[PDB]
């Protein structure tokens, strides 16, 4: 007989206190981009990205991540 | 006989306190983009992106992520 | 007695020959201009210019200048 | 007696020959300009220029300048 | 008696021959300009220029300058 008394107790206060989150700036690709391209032969798939792309400014006033697993496996 | 007393108790206060979340700026692709392209031969699929793309400014006043699994598996 | 035989003879063929004047480009102020300004005190005159201004693209197919003076002064 | 036989003869062919004047480009101020300005006190005149200004692309197919003086002065 | 036989003869062919004047580029101020300015006190005149300014691309297919004086002065 298999008695699994699984008791994960948690009171874990994961926390932050900021007074003023402020004055944040982010200027990707200020300058000039130029691209010349000539007598190019391709014989397979192509991708191109040119410019400002995929730029992120994640500013979470909180941003408290809490990540948990309880895998109780039995064979 | 298999007694699974699974008791995940949680009181976990995942929290933030901000007074003023403020004055956030984000200026991707300020500059000029130019692209010349000439006598190009392709013999397969093509993608192109040109410009400002996929730019994000995620500013969650909270932004508290809490991510959980309880996989109780039995064979 | 003052005999002024002033004879400026001129046959001066000031000239140009262009076959094709072509494909001229001019892109001032491609990028972004930003200006913040705060708690400014002035106690005299002010001028401001902001942006693209006074930009010229003079493309004279000819453009042959010929500039001449004949000051015959007498006291 | 003052005989001034002034005879400036000129046949001076000031000239150009271009076959194809072509493919000229000019990109001033591609990038980004930013200006913050704060708690400034002035007690006299002010000028400001900000951006792309006074940019020239003079492309004279000819552009032959011929500049001349004939000052015959007499006291 | 003052005989001034002034005879400047000129046949001076000042010349150029270009086959193809071509593919000229000029990119001033590609990059980013930034200016912060704070608690500044002035007690006299001010000028400011910020950015791309006064940029020239003079491309004279000819561009033959011929500059001349004939000052015949008499006392």
């Amino acid at each position: 007989s298999v008695q699994i008394v699984y008791k994960p107790v948690d009171l874990s206060k994961v926390t932050s206190k900021c007074g003023s989150l402020g004055n944040i700036h982010h200027k990707p690709g200020g300058g000039q981009v130029e691209v010349k391209s000539e007598k190019l032969d391709f014989k397979d798939r192509v991708q191109s990205k040119i410019g400002s792309l995929d730029n992120i400014t994640h500013v979470p006033g909180g941003g408290n991540k809490k990540i948990e697993t309880h895998k109780l496996t039995f064979r």
